[PDB]
């Protein structure tokens, strides 16, 4: 189930993502620089240790974890947040936790799509990836 | 020591890149990486940048064979899959001044120390009596 998310992504579409950043604090310069990006995101499992990276211009992040385990991660905006990410649905589904704030990043298949669904206080944004 | 700024990271704290490098195939052979692997990764020399925010250490590495980071705290192990895809359990503490990092996998260990000399940063990599040197300067 998790080999549905394994390989290299790139981005293919991109909606309300400004409004998106904006609820979540990030400031004006860097909402313009990674509003342009246009990253791959690539997933891997070892064992039961999962690795998302995403890469481009703007930003090279990488989390590792393991499911349903709380973990520390830093954003790309600079957070320091808590996540924990499941499989739920048959999708993996990231909070994350900062400062009495949370945020929900939602990776799911569509088609030969993952479709990623960011949600903060009513403001979604959904960004589109194809196989490389 | 060798330092630093207000604490005894931020010695380390900056973007570094490769200025030169020995014994490395060597090592990398030590550890178990593949011919062909080795020298793609032996002719890189990659940029590192570390940074802190709170207790949590981050080291990135970047260049055309490979883009990792690892984000731990001092003294507590951790998971990592490392560049040539070993998983390993690690474990970074400040020792003496330095950045020691320990992996251990399959039985096998390394030890990969980070310190100041000067301007440098100097990363020395054990594993079984063969060490390598790889020398940073500051972007
Ligand atoms: C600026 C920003 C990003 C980039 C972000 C998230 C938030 C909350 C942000 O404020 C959540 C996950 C996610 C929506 C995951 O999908 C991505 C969207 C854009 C990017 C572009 C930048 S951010 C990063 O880590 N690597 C990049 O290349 C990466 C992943 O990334
Ligand atoms: C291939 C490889 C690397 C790169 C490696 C180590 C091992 C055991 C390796 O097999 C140990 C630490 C160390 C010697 C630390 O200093 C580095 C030297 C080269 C590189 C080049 C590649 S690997 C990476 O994560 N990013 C890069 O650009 C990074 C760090 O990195």
């Amino acid at each position: 189930m998790c080999d549905a998310f394994v390989g290299t992504w790139k981005l293919v579409s991109s909606e309300n993502f400004d409004d998106y950043m904006k609820e979540v604090g990030v400031g004006f310069a860097t909402r313009k620089v990674a509003g342009m990006a246009k990253p791959n995101m690539i997933i891997s499992v070892n064992g039961d240790l999962v690795t998302i990276r995403s890469e481009s211009t703007f930003k090279n992040t990488e989390i590792s974890f393991k499911l349903g385990v709380e973990f520390d991660e830093i954003t790309a905006d600079d957070r320091k947040v808590k996540s924990i990410i499941t499989l739920d649905g048959g999708a993996l589904v990231q909070v994350q936790k900062w400062d009495g704030k949370s945020t929900t990043i939602k990776r799911k298949r569509d088609g030969d799509k993952l479709v990623v669904e960011c949600v903060m206080k009513g403001v979604t944004s959904t960004r589109v990836y194809e196989r490389a």
